[PDB]
């Protein structure tokens, strides 16, 4: 029963790091999962004008249609992918919903889902929740921590039915390249899997990076749950709006799924998403964004390598995973003495899974300023104690 | 695995019904079970402050410190329930998610819940997937559809391991009164169950009805899960707002479900109810609302017992249950002829269980006017069909 699921999921590592953070003064948090932007005035506007309009009743349990158009527009334009707004697109409170309420659309007992590691907190809980048994799949950092076919390869069983990809990654940073998602993509259909495709900090890629979907490939749409949102893209996290583009089959059983479960999302919330989607000024507000995340990436990573922690250079998302095994502490370890002496809170690797040990998350999704002192009380540290 | 307890779930008479009616002209629908109200301006107000405030970002997983706090303080005043806003309030995406998150914290495979009906269409699929088995008790139109424990125990196993209780009620408007609170609750601890406590409906009671909580009961705290929320009693049902008050060791393992199902509710949006609770021209919106459901509850009382339609008077809730089984139809049947010649949309009393077959649901969450309409439409056909 689900009771039991639960009691086999792990307490949160980032959970027990807050709670010793926030009892502290003086700590400049690294572990913030979510932009510290504001959501741009405009999207607030048209929420008001919603309100105004008293969308305040229930919605259909597969979010609003004019959302839902709009949502469609936006998979053809920049993903590529076709999807029919009216069976193939729902709207979530959230996209983190898509995870457990996707895989139990035909996840069955014991079946097994490879989970590419370092990986995303939510992906193995929801595995465990759906009833399936989650598998870990290391990424490696010589490879930039994209998923490599030959380590899929070596896990996949007659038991495995899933493959969870994200793509910029949490806590990498890494961006699978259009060839490795047709090597992803060729994989997927010779073992008759169901890939599901995270793909919520799509805008936010630098360098010579680009955002491909998996569904967008030949033949992969059959066979994709494609889950995004507004939460990074639009800085609308406390907003709580995502989406999903999947087979029909998938979809309906989301939705009943969605019936005892939160309903439907927010009306007036909806509303102001389909508009915002359209407005030139949240693609600009966007690009804004993007650029002041970039300028924290290239802060944080020249520190963070200079400061003696080899560091990959992410190409997406709003992390970035400094190698920390050479200094001797563990991944734990290494966050309890950057918490207690630095006053700095980092994410250990390992809660990530297994390959995410010897490494830890920062998040440069605060102010610059901040991450330049958070930069500066880790090197302290780092030198003080002979570490580096 | 939870795709197998899905597929168990039934398909929704509801949504046939919706469907079936969606491209029907001139159809006057009375089963649409949300307030016909818009949100009252100055709860509007709220949120568009709280979005001049920037209040777009994560909050806990438990809710806003500040909404629990305003909770604790309605549940006292209002309900006589003492409840712990740090450890023992959790704010959910409307009240709905309480029973499919809520029974996960304690059910195990098998085990018993029963459900009194007819009752509202959540508890039995919520139940199954939460993996356990719903048993549907009986309750009678000559008990005013009020939950008699001589009936409960008619069902009692080895395997009871709880008990969902709605008062108000939906579908029939049945307030249970405090000696069967009384009742409930020595079953309840006889047995070692857990009881969830379903009170959305609470402001919304007539005549000499009056809302007690089994929580504020001796000793029922420490084995009851209130739910409750902001959709009927506000009219925010868009909105998504609701909430619940339970042991810490409840609350902590509803909290843990949500980290990986919708994360936290809206943030602005909890802000606008915090400020709402505390608010007094809240509680003279409530009482308006009520006021006009209890003008169209006489009419729709009065016009279905005299067009021929054995109906109990609700004292809660804004649904009304008419005896349809003397016409000789089913309540499919009795709701496809409505649909077809009266044109008004009534939903089939067996939506809400086998108790609930001979029966229709009406809600009076609409306007007067219209109800008058609908009235005299199905009086109409009752009377062409020589049915009554
Ligand atoms: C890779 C990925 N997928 C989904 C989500 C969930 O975002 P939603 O749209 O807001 O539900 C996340 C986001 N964020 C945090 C975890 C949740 C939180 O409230 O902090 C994280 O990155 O750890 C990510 O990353
Ligand atoms: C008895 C009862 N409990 C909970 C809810 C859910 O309310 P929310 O999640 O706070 O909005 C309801 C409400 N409503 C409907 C079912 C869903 C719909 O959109 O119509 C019903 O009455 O059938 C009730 O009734």
């Amino acid at each position: 029963a689900l009771s039991d699921r639960l009691e086999l999921v792990s307490a949160s590592e980032i959970r027990k790091l807050f709670d010793i953070a926030a009892g502290m003064k003086d700590v400049i948090s690294l572990g913030i999962g979510e932009p510290d932007f504001d959501t741009p005035q405009h999207i607030k506007e048209y929420a008001k004008e919603a309100l105004d309009k008293g969308l305040t009743h229930y919605g259909p349990n597969i979010g609003l249609l004019e959302l839902r158009e709009a949502i469609a527009e936006k998979l053809k334009k920049q993903n590529g992918i076709e999807a029919d707004p009216k069976t193939e697109i729902m709207v979530l409170l959230g996209a983190n919903q898509a995870f457990l309420m996707g895989l139990s659309a035909f996840l069955k007992d014991g079946e097994e889902v490879l989970i590419p590691t370092p990986a995303f907190v939510s992906y193995a809980p929801a595995v465990i929740l759906a009833g399936g048994k989650p598998v870990e799949v290391p990424t490696y950092e010589e490879d930039e921590f994209r998923l490599n076919v030959d380590e899929l390869k070596k896990y996949v069983t007659d038991k495995t039915r899933a493959l969870i990809i994200n793509s910029p990654c949490n806590p990498t940073g890494a961006v699978l390249t259009k060839k490795d998602l047709e090597e992803i993509a060729d994989f997927v259909v010779e073992h008759d899997l169901i890939v599901i495709s995270d793909e919520v900090y799509e805008h936010f890629i630098y360098d010579d990076a680009r955002h491909y979907s998996i569904a967008s490939l030949d033949g992969m749409f059959e066979r994709t749950i494609t889950v995004n949102g507004f939460s990074k893209t639009f800085a609308m996290t406390g907003w709580r709006l995502g989406f999903v583009a999947a087979p029909s089959w998938i979809i309906e059983r989301m939705v009943k799924f969605q019936m005892y479960n939160a309903t439907c999302p927010v009306t007036f919330i909806q509303y102001a998403a389909a508009k915002a989607l359209k407005d030139e000024r949240s693609w600009k507000a966007v690009e804004e964004m993007r650029k002041e995340y970039d300028r924290r990436r290239k802060l944080v990573w020249k520190r963070l390598n200079e400061m003696g922690l080899p560091t990959v250079k992410p190409k997406g998302a709003f992390y970035i995973f400094p190698r920390i095994r050479d200094t001797g502490l563990t991944s734990k370890k290494f966050s309890e003495l950057m918490l207690k002496e630095a006053r700095v809170a980092v994410v250990p690797g390992s809660a990530f899974g297994k390959a995410g040990e010897g490494y830890v998350r920062i998040s440069y999704a605060t102010a610059y300023e901040k991450l330049e002192e958070a930069m500066d009380r880790m090197e302290r540290v780092l030198k003080e104690r002979k570490l580096v």
